[PDB]
């Protein structure tokens, strides 16, 4: 009846407990504008996490939603099948090619980041087939990272919550260690030594595996939904050396860090990474539209356009692969992110949030601030000497979370820390109220673990 | 530049040869109004494919781009994750809740319909952990049958193409036989004892795996990309009655077949399936936005919510999952499906279709004329005893797509038929134009082989 029931009635809920969920019922969210959105009881909140880490230029920008119906009315489905082709897919895949950080050869279009790295996989397992390698299908990941939430793209994936109850990973699909030095490091190791432990960890993981057997690399360059995790100095340089050393592709999952997040255009730039292959999405409409991009280099490239002429055509795409709407606003979504400069305006900001979070450094609850650029995270602890939480891991992010809900700010909780990737247009007063507002949720939470 | 050099240099084209892209580059489609889309060079084409079997209202339905519209400006995205909600998304799902062919307690959104049926093979291995049967987890399918690209619904899916080169299928991922009597009866086999054999089939398969290993059969209730093949009589019925008999979920991938392509709402209600989960996509937004839904019935939902309780949350969701816009345009189309009454509208144009094509019933390369509601194929043969294909299999399709294109008609060849899925609001003499523009295709194509006789 009331639109509440409606949606307990009616829908499952992604990351949602469902059996809660149907004694609470939904957050029902509204409307949008700028970097905020509005219950339906008309609270505002300030969307702290650009809605899941994506909408770069808010929630209300006019040149996109104005992109969306120029191409409406042109043509407002086509695919990309069979030698098809339009012009919104053939412009974006231009700019983002010109775009790159390293030189690369050609884009694959999906829906979502989960397709894209599903998709990823076939191409490294269809590539090793071409060049006559069929024992070279393995990929190494990281624990904590997150790569998506399809078969394969959950088995790239290292969050437990992803895999239990899931069957996952799938064989094949091996994890190294996290590289967090507050949580991993040994006592007294440097950055620059745990870095080094970390690639030593790497390359016994392949002489163990038969080196000739691994395929791939995959990381995000700093991991997002795993907790906004840094790695130390020094340890995309020590990785890629083994990586190269084995002839292991290099594939940087640019997901959350593409498109002025961390400080540069890519986390690939700000964290020194030249990966054979780049995922892409979210920011790259600022969620408007479900779109996603995979860029591959020349050697990735030859060998599949060899095997695609030798079995007649290469057998996958998606129908929404490089759908026209989709591909304009994300088109258009690149041209306002560079004439409005607001790469430079995010680092800016992010600076302005660092700093703002850095004066709770000392409080008894605070056990790490971690972040670069205009991503960042707050991890509680229990006890700042063990590190340990308070009752249980996650007891107070979402503690902390809901407060922050109730003081008119979206935060995400990632076990005890909370995270912070605002919209890339947020203004300094706005980054003034975030923390403001992580204040507040942090003092509530502090009198509730209490004395 | 020019924008076919842009393309050739930039993109990887989905199902395209790579190398011949670089030689031939694209036919760039610039533009569609109605049942028409419109090349660089101006020339009109009737798309006969709906784009992808997809776009039921056409290429310009100005409501769908409206409604767009008034999304856009009120939410443009917000998530469904961690208890948070959105109009659109209620309204779509009370919708295809209240309008299922069975009774369905839950949908879950996904961008596309390769993702919803990774997200269901999930679900059910979910589901059978939660109800504490960890063998229960294999999945059968069928020979030609089409079901997504993922690692795991390219696994379920059962055509060469697209398991040739990626190590596909995955262990656990098994298949039966296509139901094609024209193909694979034998000789002077009715097609009920055609289906006799079929179920036969399947159940050998499921006590040589072991019948608690099985948890689900998946199927299109006829099959599109696979050659609009139309099951045998009494298939469904006796394929269902096997899938009970061992407690084997059935999910039917209504991703081509859903929203009146078949003669009804519902490929499940033009064949009698009662499927415990669904899978939609395509026309559900006429391809308008990438959306797909999956709908589950009580039993699936209750095992999954148990355990989404016991572990937490659920560890599964799409950005894009319950899209504000997507929803929103999905919305308004299933209203003007409803509305503009184009199930019973798309059945009679279907049946003109037939009657069109069955003309060229004698024809001496006609081997087939299949299909039923608004979808149909005629597939070509080089001689109508043996069934023999003229040169290789697919010659005759792809001479046939050409000249129909030439004749300024969009069809897609599968192997040696030609597919018809034309937009719902097609009318009575489109109707006559697509039979028309297949005609002379025939014609071209019959000069060029030769016949004789
Ligand atoms: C969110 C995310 C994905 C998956 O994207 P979906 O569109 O939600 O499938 C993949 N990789 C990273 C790093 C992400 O943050
Ligand atoms: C097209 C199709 C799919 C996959 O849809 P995408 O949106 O292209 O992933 C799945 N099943 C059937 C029956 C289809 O026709």
């Amino acid at each position: 009846s009331s639109l509440p029931e409606k949606d307990i009635q009616y829908q499952l809920h992604p990351y949602t407990n469902a059996r809660l969920h149907q004694e609470l019922g939904p957050l029902i969210i509204e409307r949008g504008e700028g970097i905020y959105v509005y219950d339906d009881q008309g609270k505002g909140y300030i969307e702290a996490m650009a809605g899941l880490w994506s909408a770069a230029l808010g929630f209300s920008n006019q040149r996109l939603i104005k992109a969306a119906e120029q191409q409406f009315n042109t043509l407002p489905f086509y695919h990309l099948f069979s030698h098809k082709s339009h012009r919104p897919s053939i412009e974006l895949a231009e700019k983002l090619i010109e775009m790159a950080p390293v030189p690369m050869s050609k884009v694959f279009f999906t829906n979502s980041g989960s397709e894209a790295n599903d998709t990823v996989v076939k191409m490294v397992w269809y590539l090793n087939n071409a060049l006559g390698k069929p024992a070279k299908k393995k990929f190494i990941s990281r624990v904590n990272g997150y790569h998506g939430i399809t078969v394969a793209s959950a088995s790239l994936t290292g969050l437990p919550g992803n895999q239990r109850g899931f069957d996952l990973p799938l064989p094949g699909f091996l994890h190294v260690g996290c590289p967090h030095h507050y949580r991993f490091a040994l006592a007294g190791e440097s950055e620059e030594h745990f870095a080094d432990r970390l690639a030593v960890e790497l390359e016994q993981k392949i002489l163990a595996e038969g080196p000739e057997t691994i395929a791939a690399f995959i990381g995000e360059p700093l991991m997002g939904a795993g907790g906004v995790i840094v790695p130390p100095r020094t340890y995309w340089e020590k990785i890629q050396k083994v990586c190269r050393k084995y002839d292991i592709l290099v594939i940087a999952d640019e997901v959350i860090c593409g498109f002025g997040r961390t400080g540069q255009m890519f986390g690939s730039q700000t964290f020194g990474i030249q990966p054979d292959i780049m995922v892409l999405s979210k920011q790259l409409s600022s969620s408007y539209q479900p779109i996603a991009a995979i860029l591959i280099n020349a050697p990735v490239f030859e060998g599949i356009a060899d095997q695609s002429q030798a079995l007649g055509a290469l057998g996958h795409g998606f129908t929404g692969s490089g759908h026209p709407v989709a591909t304009a606003v994300a088109l258009e979504n690149l041209k306002i992110i560079e004439e409005e400069s607001l790469v430079e305006h995010a680092a800016q900001m992010g600076q302005l949030l660092r700093s703002g979070l850095q004066h709770f450094i000392d409080h008894p609850l605070v056990g790490e601030i971690r972040g670069c650029g205009l991503i960042a995270a707050v991890e509680l602890v229990g006890d700042r000497v063990s590190k340990a939480p308070y009752q249980a891991l996650g007891t107070l992010g979402r503690y902390m979370a809901g407060r922050a809900q109730e003081h008119g700010m979206i935060t995400r909780a990632m076990g005890d820390a909370v995270a912070f990737c605002p919209p890339l247009i947020v203004n300094e007063q706005e980054v003034g109220m975030i923390v403001e507002r992580f204040a507040r949720a942090l003092d509530d939470t502090t009198q509730w673990v209490g004395p």
